[PDB]
């Protein structure tokens, strides 16, 4: 039988969701969730459109559920609330609150039983695997993290909403400079604006002030007032037709050395064309993790942290250990 | 307390394993154990040496063994020994025999109530983690494995039991074109020989016939007759001057596609001074899991397939959260 997938929220996470689902024959994609009346949703695969109030009634029809919401509104109310019905995966991923999110999720799926993995997804998920494996395997030395080249939706909202401003797109940009010391070994310190660039390309109301605009930008806190940061204002047309894509990636090194100095270098990386059908496709696979380790009676809320990666093939342990353990 | 280790061979990785215990201070050695008489095998941290016909007087002073040696003859016959007394940790990397040496090794350490981790290193081990990863991260495309540049000890030895060679070293090198094709997204169709050269540094006998010795090496069976192959002639000075480290390194790359089409390539990477101090490095890592396997009351052996990151570190899961889940 077939692992049951629901999904809540069907914005661009989602319809990655629906897509990875075709690739993971094991799995069947039973309902999507939202806010939304249901009629004004249109799923690609066909699958019913629900509204999420209902969503506990399909307790008995769902193995997994995967939350697709955004971590700044949706996911602090939704994890714990879908935590009591149904085993859950999420792309939670904000810094500050981790550690209460967790402790509010695992409240609820250990009162349900159920599993929830939270903060799966690229960065969080694989690049916080590899922050760990870089430090564990390597203790002397220094972990570095560079996102991009890519879209960051966060920062392109943050210039939207700025009066003046119809539309926009920002790029983050590992300087150069910066990834080649640390590829080389040299452990370097590195500030917040000696590793990433900001590029944005700006598509102007009528009647703003550019000026206005690219100080609004430069100066905004937390955003860009920490990094070197382009702006371009181009119209509509050009936003569309250069700008439309979600790629996105990067790289997490760790430099280090044996206790006799040899340098040793762990680097794992990403390029992708598109960043939410990835998160999206780790997202099914750690689906997958949820239900075994909830039909071996598991239960509370884990991070990738707690997941061994065996539990994430549809292969059997014998099968991998023939297949991947080495040749 | 202290997780108490004891190591099982001295040759290159014991020794990395006992530089590695030095950069992990949740860790001390206790005790050296050999083939050899003690007397002979001079510890340079000064820890006891002792024969391995002693070591099972050692069960109640030994949280895990780490077994240093190779997997043509030590480890099928080591891993299951100690694995009645000990937990330990193995570097076991011989394709064909896993699931017996696996077998043989779970066996013991079920009857015994030890944990076993077996095929711990660099590959395999991390690099075997991320073939999985890729797989079930992207589920329809392709992964590869490159290793070098750098000295294999296997083709080293091959070449040197040859009558006529005094010595050699053997370098594997990815051929880039090969690597380029890979990481370009073009999911080429390679063979044994487009992926990797050879190139051996050779010390003749005296009397030595050079073109049978180079016929030797480049029609030995397994070890060379499926790839480009180059030998080189020097002195004993000049192999001890430019041959004498244990660099290695490579990738496991996975290139695979949304189902809507978008190209996503996955690298994991890795460029070492020393091998064997990575290699060793890990396997002190991977200790640390069996310890608290054990303590846990788990059982039987494992592979990296089966271990949780979490488990591999010194911090608590809590500020593993805190820390490295994202930012």
């Amino acid at each position: 039988s077939k692992i049951r997938i629901g999904i809540v929220g069907y914005g661009n996470l989602g319809r990655g969701v629906e897509a990875a689902i075709q690739q993971n024959p094991d799995m069947e994609l039973v309902a999507v969730f939202t806010r939304r009346d249901p009629k004004t949703v249109a799923v690609k695969s066909n699958v019913k459109v629900l509204h999420v109030d209902d969503a506990q009634s399909y307790k008995d029809e769902i193995d997994v559920m995967i939350l697709c919401g955004g971590s700044a509104t949706d996911l602090p109310e939704q994890g714990p609330y879908f935590a009591q019905y149904f085993n859950t995966i999420d792309s939670f991923d904000t810094h500050a609150r981790i550690p209460d999110y967790f402790d509010a999720v695992n409240a609820a799926a250990e009162q349900s039983g159920k599993v929830a993995i939270i903060s799966v997804g690229w960065d969080p998920g694989l690049f916080s695997l590899n922050r760990l494996l870089g430090e564990v395997v390597l203790p002397v030395g220094n972990t570095y993290t560079f996102w991009g080249k890519g879209v960051s939706q966060g920062h392109s909202d943050a210039i939207r909403r700025i009066q003046g401003v119809k539309n926009a797109v920002q790029y983050t940009i590992p300087i150069d400079e910066a990834v080649n010391r640390v590829r080389s070994g040299e452990n370097p310190e590195l500030s917040t604006r000696e590793k990433h660039a900001r590029e944005c390309f700006v598509v102007l109301e009528e009647g703003a002030d550019p000026a206005k605009v690219e100080h609004e930008i430069k100066t905004m806190p937390n955003y860009f007032d920490e990094y070197d940061t382009t702006v371009h204002f181009i119209s509509e047309e050009e936003l569309k037709q250069n700008h439309s894509g979600m790629p996105h990636g990067g790289f997490v090194i760790r430099s280090g050395k044996s206790d006799e100095g040899h340098k040793q270098i762990i680097e794992f990386s990403l390029n992708l064309e598109s960043n939410p059908m990835f998160t999206s496709s780790a997202l099914v696979a750690y689906a997958r993790a949820a239900y075994r380790l909830s039909q071996n009676g598991d239960k509370g809320a884990k991070t990738v942290f707690d997941i061994p990666f065996g539990l994430l093939s549809p292969k059997s342990p014998e099968d991998l250990r023939k297949e991947l353990l080495t040749r």
